[PDB]
């Protein structure tokens, strides 16, 4: 079989055991990732450990260069790495291609945000007359090694906004990426390799959860913990962090609020675009609509048809709507389906599944009652509920357990800053569907969508802390 | 007569002159202040010189005392300053009182402002390899002795936004207040003498312009001036600085434009409390309304009545219009008025003036080839001049030589972000009056309008620069 | 008995039990304090939700008025806090009374830094050509609800110090003082409750750690832990916080580092005062001394000296070396100094023990292989480590699990600067002996000494989160 | 003749007239440059802003690609255009490369520190609680049209610090660099035409001084004035430009404090290197030596040494020494080696003469009572000044017109600050000698020597000004 190799210690490495992978869309088998030991993980930590020292010592400029490099291979190679992702991870052609080049983009703007560290000059008569001749000279410094572990949607893209913001800075990686998705993860690291970067900065691991799940976090080594998955398996890792630093970006049940003065067409196509993107399954997308009445029945309307335009099938042909991830995913998104139709909700599309393979569904009357209403599907299900008050909208908003972002469609704007403020989010969106969009923004999660603030400058500052140097004048 | 003394190096002094101050609205004599010779103006420098670094070598905190006491002792006279402060200048009484408990305001505001000076360090590494062990300890330092001089429609107001952001830095200070208007200016320096600042620090200068205008700012003593008056006086202030840093607001022509999905009722009491506040004698006020025709007749009927409703008196009776500060000035903006009149304007209100009181009045139907379309008036005067699209209330607006502040009325904040961005000004208000409101927000002027950006924060980082020190870690 | 009540929701409140406080130095009787139930935590919780929304509703300016009025208040009665103070806790009158002026400063510095909060705006076409019309207007928001748990050896300072940085930005107070400590820290309640905030922005706890420890801690009404004490427990309650935000200041071995160019005299003098301040009881406080041997007979001479001139008594006499808070304390300190002394360390002054007075010990020719070179005593006993090179004393000192602050005496800066970034520590002094020194200025801790980055500033932060608001510009 | 042409409105053009470039070093003729006519000049700045709103328009991504690009091919065409710059100048050709090379890293730094551009949000409720639901959206954005003027000694490199820094924000450029030295200019702007830059948004000007002098600089089109040279011409462009924005770099008189405990060698070699660069033709240059007796005969010796080392000679040859710029600056350099040998001054090296080249010469015992002591050279003279005390020192250091930079040689740290914070410079560096060093850290001086703060980031913020936008939440 197509066997790939850990990057461990500027060497490749296989271990004794393997993982197959297979296409979610044609169940053709892709090639296989090594399945670490333990022991294998202590050497990729010792390795690393023993680098960092030399790594913190070089310059910011030698750093930046590096990933520029990095990127540069990235951009070369884009339809190569395109085309297996695509097949790896289920996800159109183009949009594979897609998140490449955007890992390049974040890999070259980390570089230069992060050799733009600077430092601050404290005055102790601020506080205190008699220590007006002490002053305080603080500089920012690396943490240690950080552990990157990247989700399946994004195997690439949200593995490089871990890795390049942590590496600028001086810190050290051990990158795991999702086992589905792993062999995209080792194609990223080629580029790292070829790029030059010395023995023991960067670092692999792929294997079982089972065996290196808990392992890989509990270990001394770990300085911090940056990952994108699960709420369940975040609530884990905070736990298994104890006192030290962590990032998680966890679940989402973004909400579209729609008012009254709302323009129903563009309302309409944002949240086509945000609730059907990669079949629903993203963190950051619209998942439940909050319409008032009064406007409910056109929007439905517009949102029904729009939803018959989108092309349903094969990655390569790239299909709106793509297979699922694996089969579990798809029997639990049927369940949500059985669940609200069974209880009196209107579906307004066709219910079909074929394979892995389910068909967009808009869901309309929804109600509090009902566990679409609540849990995050990641398939392709949208549920409208209409509200008779703002302040309606806000409770039902609120009352959820995420708090990732959120969407506003009025043309009061003055309005739209007073509910945005009273929203538990981390961001709101007027008159557009949510997203991560403009990776220099801050990106960040209420509740139990997460911790910690993403976004290229929060996300150096996060994986760094600070060295204060104090001493008097004469 | 009732003899006012200079507050210099911890004295007060009488010159061997002195000019009389007579009451705006009565003409009774108020009492006098000390015509000033070049000499002694010589001997104010060279006392604050003398005290600068001692007073530079005092902590931040100190300096905060200082100003703290300054402020509380306002507070405790306000109604004793505000009386003689109503009659030197024909403000309001009422107002005269709130003039001097916000002067204490930002005194206060800008002692705490300034002891949070903070600087920065700087990575060599950031722009070349070889510079990797070299930082830059980059502090904050006075640059000397600082010239103030206020204006005769905020003589207390426009003089403490100007020192307490100068003092609390470590520069020394030379007050000069305006003629009429320099009898409050010397009551706000009891505050400072009573608080008991060191020798020198801060000081006062009165007399006359043709003896020592000139003089006073082309001293090579003088390191900074800050001014706020008239637009001739600012050019050649500019000139005679040379290459010395300078703050200067001068006049304005503040556009209010309004859209045609206005709030007309909250458009047109924003408008007249804007247009007629202090009989017009502001810099930031609504000087001229670009009205999109299909609103206008609406607009005008509603700005037409709420005119009639305004007191017209005396400073004693708190009345909204009293009389001008002196008789030139009334007779310019009575000018004015002919010109608008004989041109084809229409007045919505009776034209009228006994003495230097000029009752208010509003001129429609007004043209780009009306003096009143372009000229500050400093007058109870207001000129409307209808458009017929947003694009040309842009270009009638961005036309003038002055660029303080502008008002767009509307209900499309997007649009009105646009429009924003295309108006050559410092500040937008969207749905309010001009206005230098909160003196923490920035405050500026673009083009004729002035030099500098003021605001607290803004006023200490302009009246300070920086001292880099370089050196290699071993 | 002079029975206390804990303040709740507007009402001072007895429990059904309660715990009495006795003087450490005594024996005898202070007064008792409620031992709450853990439904009588959930009504001081309930209360303080409730609460939250219109404390965070009122403006900057009026959280800073209340705050300011509870430090004018602290001020007033610092003889009176002062003295009860100095008896629960057995520290010196005089010093017990500078803990409750410093808590004043603290209160009023973070009113002030708290109330210049600002946000930012964000470009799109910083990142991207197509989203240049996109920006991103970012402000500040409250956490919640925070629990604040304060120290014994500072139950009211190192309670205002957070309290006062998390009531500026709107969040609302639960606090827990120390049991031994609680009567000082109900006395600063009354301050709170003087000045008239709100029912429920500020509530007290207290109780049987077996009773309420950890539920207070798991509640989920709680936001933020913001905590100071013992590692084990601190380690305890990062896993107990999940993925929620904590801060942490737990034990430290603070070292100092004496070169053969140092300044003997100045370096015997900070040594001394750092390491028996308090009976050794604080957190930042000199704990090891790494000498160069060929400097090292010369400088433990002058410490000799220096420490037989230390006074020993009780608290109202202000002695320098007071009794330790209890007898398990001084059986702990008393075991290091039998390990040390049987293992064949020089003790160069007196071993003696009365009650739980322990004075004053200075012990040369320490060994990595003893005891006393690395646990924490929190007792008036110093060791004096020899070294025969400054890489040696940067490997022993980073050797251990503590990394709060360190000392280096040298008279090369460009040196000192490059060992001070080896380090393992939150902050480094220069030529003087370690501290929490100007509350403006970062406190922090590496390792197990801590986690978040404190002072005033860098308190507001850490309680606080951010809110992006994201829309396009026509 | 080879025949060079200006860049205007993306075209190439000759003027009627033109100017013949001559080598400094050999006579030979270079080629010419335009003679431009002040109707040529205004079409340059029409051109100009015609082309601003569309510059203004694109991303900040865009803006910072085209000067990445300029980069790129200043780095392709080093050896070629380094080639000219040699000979033109006078210049060795191996630094002749190096300031093409240095160029390239401004352009580069300013593109990527300019593209992370950002605003604030600041809070009504801050300053008043009417005012809470009060915010200023403020961001930044670009003056206009800038004219950027580059001197001789750096015609390239402190052309392009002016230009890349102004161009990222989305200001228009007007570039004139000196006469002799415009070849050299014109090279430049082939890189700028060749990547592609819209046309009218990156101009050339050249000409006579008395033709175009004062145009240049009164014409109201343009809107900040960035220029190096001079002191007299400085002046009087800061009196030209009224009341508009500047940046000046004039002269300086650098000096190098040495005290008593300094490291004599590393003093000598830090002090010949910054003395003799370029043959003395540089403002930022050691050009006053003040040490302490004690210590004073032996450094002149180490110097009067070293200075017999250099190597006098061709640009070709890469001589330490060239030839100066023209026979003007030779004689004023032999008058000042006059005055001080006919006053008393000791001449440790030979005084010769041949065409322009002046061979290095060392001047001990020099007075203050001496022109050398404080008249800027431009030339191949160090003169020594003995002092008594650092008190002394201090003074005689100040008592200059001009306040560059400056260096302190001692191994008493705590006292270089406190003496740094003493001197009236910009800069000052601790055991080195002066130099802009490293482009990001903030390049400014103090009296005479200029107005503005430069350094990338600095020079960005200066060339620039703020938009604030103000609305209620509703």
């Amino acid at each position: 079989t197509k066997q790939y190799k850990n990057y461990v210690n500027g060497e490749w490495k296989l271990s004794e055991n393997e993982i197959k992978i297979y296409e979610p869309a044609s169940g053709a088998e892709l090639g296989s990732v090594p399945a670490m030991s333990t022991e294998e993980v202590d050497y990729v930590y010792a390795s690393a450990k023993k680098a960092q020292p030399a790594w913190r010592a070089l310059s910011y400029i030698e750093r930046a260069a590096y990933l520029h490099k990095v990127a540069d291979i990235l951009m070369r190679d884009k339809e190569k790495i395109g085309a297996i992702l695509s097949k790896e991870v289920a996800k159109g052609y183009k949009s594979a291609v897609s998140e490449v080049v955007r890992t390049a983009e974040i890999i070259n703007y980390a570089a230069e945000e992060g050799l733009r560290m600077e430092g601050e000059v404290l005055e102790g008569g601020s506080f205190e007359a008699a220590s007006k001749k002490k002053i305080a000279v603080v500089r920012r410094e690396p943490v240690g090694l950080v552990l990157a572990i990247s989700p399946f949607n994004y195997p690439v893209n949200l593995a490089g906004s871990k890795i390049a913001p942590a590496l600028i800075a001086g810190n050290v990686i051990a990158f795991k990426p999702p086992t589905q998705g792993s062999i995209s993860g080792l194609l990223l690291a080629e580029a790292f390799a070829e790029a030059g970067l010395p023995a023991g900065v960067f670092n692999t691991i792929t294997g079982r959860g089972s065996e290196i799940g808990d392992y890989i976090v509990e270990h001394q080594a770990v300085n911090f913990i940056n990952f994108t998955g699960s709420t369940g398996i975040g609530e884990r890792i905070g736990k298994m962090a104890g006192m030290r630093p962590i990032m998680l970006e966890l679940g989402g049940k973004d909400s579209a609020i729609v008012l009254e003065d709302a323009d129903l067409e563009l309302t309409a196509k944002n949240i086509i675009a945000g609730a059907f993107g990669y079949s629903g399954q993203r963190c950051t997308a619209v998942k439940r609509v909050l319409v008032m009445e009064s406007v409910a029945d056109e929007l439905v309307e517009k949102i029904r048809e729009k939803v018959l335009a989108l092309t349903i099938g094969n990655p390569e042909d790239d299909a709106d709507i793509t297979p699922l991830i694996d089969t579990k995913s798809a029997d639990y998104v049927e369940g949500l389906i059985n669940d609200a139709n069974d209880k009196g909700a209107t579906a307004l599309t066709e219910i079909k599944r074929e394979g892995n393979l389910i068909c967009p569904i808009l869901f309309d009357k929804v109600t509090t009652d009902m566990r679409l209403a609540w849990e995050e599907p990641f398939g392709p299900v949208l549920p409208i509920i209409r509200v008779t008050s703002v302040e309606e909208a806000i409770e039902i908003s609120n009352k959820s357990e995420y708090g990732l972002q959120a969407s506003i469609f009025t043309n009061d704007f003055p309005r739209a800053f007073g509910i945005a403020e009273q929203l538990e989010v981390g961001t709101v969106h007027i008159n557009n569907k949510t997203q991560r969009g403009t990776d220099n923004f801050p990106f960040l999660g209420a509740k139990k969508s997460g911790a910690g603030i993403q976004g290229v400058k929060y996300s150096i500052e996060a994986m760094t802390t600070v060295k204060s140097v104090v001493f008097d004048i004469k």
